[PDB]
């Protein structure tokens, strides 16, 4: 029984304590994909998805060619291309079609996921494991909930490390939005 | 009292009988318009705005920098720049919104309206004006399908003249359509 | 080499050689479901989805049930629950998966498509077949100037336009007050 | 400069800042509210209407009638019904026209924002001032490192995510058998 507010501090506490086992070699490579990819995709199915979407309105804000997986108007993937793919199950049929359609045309996939050796991640390039195995881990929250706070919170992270490598602050940052609305 | 294939017919005839009220002037302005603008927007509220969104994936699919208000990946609007507005009022608030920052910004609006003296109307640069004004034109349709039907295959028309200034086939015409799922 | 309002005048007359096409008997059990389910799903991708959307919308105007598949507030699908899918190539693969999955669920599936014998043709309840079949085109029926499946998807809400209208013939439904007021 | 994963650490060193200063008061009110009104809209634009679909449909799982403000098959707000808005600065212009509008229907209106004065925090009925007022800023309070409203962004969500959580503790409810099933 407990406060709003005090309920925010419990998920905070569970983010810090989560994302604190989070390995730093394999983000710093999907930084280092997205500044060298033409295209990036992001990917997700539900609240993930959401995440996703999220994750590529900032990109498109720093002046990356970002897409979203499924939007009407996603574009073809060439050679090269990076897909991002953030996933807890690692086996939501849609995506592991995604990872598969994207290998064949040699994309590049980089799979978010609890487990490495599920569906999409046995196809993914890079992997960054995100907690919640049968090993570790607390969480209070609905079923998904943890995974996908995380999810946006490493998403805004890689921003911040690609605004380091571009040199760019956020003062002063000049961002690609929307300006019809 | 009717069959089902029978209203078919009956929708045919009212689009039959309404499409040949547009003016021609108008129309190949549009396409012109469109050929010479280094991006379109296209717009609309409701069933008009799926309607927006089904000619802007064709206008991509045709390699056109094709984008649609109020999507997550919109990107700014730059001088010169084209948004097309489907709207039977005219009178869409948000709809009058956007025109009007278009035009602030130095955009050029098409307005495809029953009422060409609407707010949405008066703003444009270019109008095509739709059937369906106090002086004509029957429906037996709920509000707004007839004005929502002719605005798709109006679309669809202006995506043939674009073929053929373009000197494009049905047959042969590559398509930059989506290929991860 | 012609006038925009000519290439509409060409589209509704492919529009013409499809509607003749239609089986009204598949069309007519079609509302007849709409009428009896609990709950209708559209879907579809792409353009055909768009359409779906286009429909789920009138549906719900109509005061029914109505969802469209994939979109973020989506509720389940319980047993006799009918599903509407609109395919051209009745091959897509994310479609092949909600119809088998709503198949699995026992919902029914009623699939538009020029291909009954496609993935979801064989998935369905019932079928509307659409023309534009490798055989009509042979043997000198079908024809489109159109790109990619745009005549197909345009006779897709034209067919769901009418479906509203036998529905609301059914019916006693103007009665349209189901529509949104904010923003 | 930074390795990602410190990234995170500062990210949610500001998230931390950002839930000492909301006041629980008004908090516990929004889940008074949600548990009375027969339907609940959300809204917001850009990342905020993201975060306001991810709590609409955390709100469906539980059984609520939730819905999301713009979308094809939004339904219209009656008397009393409530609409919970996320704005930063409180001047989107759509959100403006939303609360205004859900207000003149006799709708509540909840405005989650930095500036309680704005356009939007005008019209609510009940106020979730955020973090990051030009005060709070030069008076030593409140810095972000993060882009454009990035750190308020990622507060909705969290704040959203709570509600959730009193709403569950408020309830029974895991019984999360409301999720989706097709596709």
């Amino acid at each position: 029984g407990m406060k709003t507010t005090e309920y925010v501090a419990e998920i905070l506490n569970e983010l810090h304590n989560s994302a604190a086992y989070i390995s730093n070699e394999e983000a710093d490579q999907l930084a280092d994909h997205i500044l060298s990819s033409h295209q990036i995709f992001t990917a997700g199915a539900g609240r993930s998805g959401l995440m996703a979407k999220s994750f590529a309105m900032r990109l498109m804000h720093m002046g990356f060619n970002a897409h979203i997986v499924g939007e009407i108007l996603t574009p073809p993937l060439a050679e090269g291309d990076l897909v991002i793919i953030g996933s807890g199950s690692g086996e939501t049929k849609s995506l592991i079609h995604t990872a598969a359609k994207a290998k064949s045309l040699h994309g590049i996939v980089a799979a978010l996921t609890i487990n490495p050796e599920s569906s999409i991640g046995k196809q993914a390039d890079l992997i960054i494991r995100m907690p919640g195995s049968p090993k570790d881990y607390k969480t209070i929250q609905p079923m998904g909930s943890l995974f996908e706070q995380t999810l946006l919170l490493f998403y805004d992270a890689v921003i911040l490390k690609l605004m380091e490598k571009k040199g760019l602050d956020s003062e002063t940052m000049f961002t690609h939005h929307a300006n019809l609305e």
